[PDB]
């Protein structure tokens, strides 16, 4: 066993010792090589017989410039990590000879461009990971040497300008890697060719428009994420072929509205994330063909008008999520906005401009266990607003703007008898001989209006 090395089984741990050149000196029975974080500019083939046993090599936070050869211990090596080096090039002819590499990362180098000639047939790379460097240019069919093995390739962090028609002859990949890159638009059938993908990550680009038929082909596909672009609206024919679609994050885009005809090229979809966007309204139907649809987020919008019957459709909704908006006259004066929820269970309408609660604003709400209305400067609540929801076990509420007349004494008694009054903060704005006052402090009988026609 080596000098500054130590030894533990069949693990080698030379990593840390501040070495520029190779022990070795290498063990017949050594199957994981640590010499991360060292200073090593070169690796010599020579040290690596005899190694029958090397599975793992450990080559990260080095200073190598090019992908190295082990020698006749090439072909047995499993997982090469090369991450955080200053390598410029990956060269076909040098992996080659690892007929048994399944895990390469490549992260963090020095790479500007991959060529076909990269990564040609030989090793069975299962998953590539080459996010963190400088690539700015992919030919078209630079993995497809891979197609019979690769099932992960990380992109991410890199400086990816566009994407061609049908760019990856890849159809066992699962995850394909995109993010934090300079993608400003998606062509139709751009990712035809990848059968078996499942994720697909593309947050943190520029896309402005995702052309008809964007993501046709990726019928397997379970998860999109798009968050953090530049979408004003999404069409509905970037939808078409997304059959399998369970979760779609749209998220920190600038979509200002929202269209029906895509949702029918989805309808198995089960989780629909909308928030912090540019919404304003929900028209009637708008959702109605996603009846799979099992959570909705709708958070930090500017929605004001929500349609009688806008979530029509949506017979399978647990979860709906309308917190910080500019919600008012739809929960004081509409009936109807929730009509088709009744499967619902946890609805939020936290931090909006909500004055008053009408009875009629929970038309279609009776499975409810859930309902968050803090945050909202109420003055008053209709004489048993919430008697359709009988399952009603939690309800927020947080204001110091009520009106403690008569019109606000059903409510104290009545959440104290539900089990309610723990989530309830409720002060008295008036009358004045009543200000600051808790609604459960108040007296029963101090609870009065102006009754001028004496009854
Ligand atoms: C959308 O973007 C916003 C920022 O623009 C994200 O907000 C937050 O970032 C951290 C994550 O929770 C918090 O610590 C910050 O307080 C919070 N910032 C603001 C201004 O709210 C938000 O999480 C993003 N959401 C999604 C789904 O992408
Ligand atoms: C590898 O060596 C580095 C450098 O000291 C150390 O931080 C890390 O924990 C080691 N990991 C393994 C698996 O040996
Ligand atoms: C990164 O790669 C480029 C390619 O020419 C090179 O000029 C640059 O010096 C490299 N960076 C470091 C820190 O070596
Ligand atoms: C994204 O594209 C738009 C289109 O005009 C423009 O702002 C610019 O090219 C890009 N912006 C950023 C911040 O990358
Ligand atoms: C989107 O809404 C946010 C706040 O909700 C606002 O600051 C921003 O200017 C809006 N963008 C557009 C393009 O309307
Ligand atoms: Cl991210």
């Amino acid at each position: 066993c080596p000098s500054r090395c130590t030894c533990s089984g069949d693990s080698l741990d030379c990593g840390g010792r501040g070495l520029a050149a190779l022990p070795g000196d290498l063990p017949s029975s050594t199957r994981s090589l640590n010499l991360s974080y060292n200073k090593l500019s070169e690796i010599d083939p020579a040290g690596f017989e005899d190694l029958p046993n090397l599975q793992e090599v450990y080559l990260n936070n080095n200073e190598l410039t090019a992908v190295p050869s082990l020698g006749a211990a090439s072909s047995h090596v499993v997982s090469l990590f090369l991450q955080h080096n200053k390598i410029r090039s990956v060269e076909g002819s040098q992996l080659k000879a690892y007929l048994s590499l399944e895990v390469l990362d490549l992260s963090l180098n020095n790479i500007t461009e991959v060529r076909n000639t990269c990564f040609p047939h030989g090793p069975p790379i299962k998953e590539l990971n080459l996010a963190g460097n400088r690539i700015g240019t992919l030919e078209l069919g630079a993995f497809d040497g891979l197609s019979r093995s690769l099932l992960t390739l990380r992109l991410s962090k890199n400086r990816i300008t566009q994407l061609p028609v049908r760019a990856f002859k890849l159809p066992r990949l699962t995850q394909l890697d995109l993010n934090r890159n300079r993608i400003r638009l998606i062509e139709g059938l751009t990712f035809q060719g990848l059968n078996s993908l499942e994720v697909l990550k593309l947050q943190r680009n520029n896309i402005s428009k995702l052309t008809d038929g964007a993501f046709w082909g990726l019928s397997k596909m379970h998860v999109l994420h798009l968050e953090y672009n530049s979408l004003v609206e999404v069409n509905s024919g970037s939808l078409y072929g997304l059959t399998a679609l369970h979760q779609l994050h749209l998220s920190n885009n600038s979509i200002a509205r929202i269209h029906r005809k895509g949702w029918s090229f989805c309808q198995k979809l089960h989780e629909l994330v909308l928030s912090f966007n540019n919404l304003t309204r929900l028209d009637e139907e708008s959702l109605a063909e996603l009846s799979s649809l099992s959570v909705l987020r709708l958070s930090h919008n500017s929605i004001s008008h929500i349609a009688e019957g806008a979530f029509k459709g949506l017979r399978s909704l647990r979860v709906l999520d309308l917190d910080h908006n500019e919600i008012s006259g739809t929960i004081e004066d509409t009936s109807g906005a929730f009509s088709g929820l009744d499967s619902l269970s946890k609805l939020t309408l936290f931090g909006n401009k909500i004055k008053s609660v009408a009875k009629r604003a929970f038309s279609g709400l009776e499975g409810l266990e859930h309902l968050n209305l803090g945050g909202n400067a109420i003055r008053s609540v209709q004489f048993d607003a919430f008697v359709k929801m009988k399952n009603l076990k939690e309800l927020h509420i947080s204001s110091d703007s009520f009106l403690c007349d008569c019109q606000l004494k059903w409510l104290p008694p009545w959440l104290i008898g539900r089990m309610l009054q723990a989530f309830v903060t409720a002060t008295c704005a008036h009358p004045e001989s009543l200000k600051g006052q808790s609604i459960f402090s108040v007296p029963p009988e101090s609870f009065v209006c102006d009754d001028f026609l004496k009854a």
